[PDB]
């Protein structure tokens, strides 16, 4: 990937835009950069797309980096979400269900999907500290 951002320290120019979120800030530094080694890198180019489906059993933690996404219920319920809100599983090991149809707004949309152990096992406090990488 070529784009102006400093080499050596990659994670830490993320990390400045982790804090700029609540969502992101919920939990202290340590646990963001942690989680930035434990995130993937995804981004939506074809607004108008799914992100997740209704009845899919939610395993990773999303966040939306960039751009609006439409969430829409089975009731009749439509929220909507802006960059820097959070939606997709729980810290808490406790699994969970989707109970409707998310769809981005706009084009350009970034997000990270995260495992939901790794999940668990930074913000909270598990015996492993950190994940293993290695």
């Amino acid at each position: 990937g070529s784009s102006g951002s400093s080499g050596d320290d990659d994670i830490e120019q993320l990390l400045e835009f982790m804090h700029q979120l609540p969502a992101f800030a919920n939990m202290t530094m340590s646990v963001r950069r942690e989680l930035c080694s434990v995130m993937i890198f995804e981004v939506v180019e074809q607004a108008g797309a799914i992100i997740l489906e209704d009845g899919q059993e939610l395993d990773s933690w999303y966040v939306i980096l960039n751009g609006t996404v439409e969430i829409s219920h089975p009731d009749g319920k439509v929220e909507n979400l802006f960059m820097g809100n959070s939606f997709g599983i729980t810290p808490t090991l406790d699994k969970q269900y989707m109970h409707g149809i998310v769809r981005t707004k706009v084009d350009d949309c970034q997000f990270v999907c995260i495992a939901q152990q790794d999940y668990w096992r930074i913000l909270n406090h598990v015996e492993k500290s950190g994940p293993s990488s290695g």
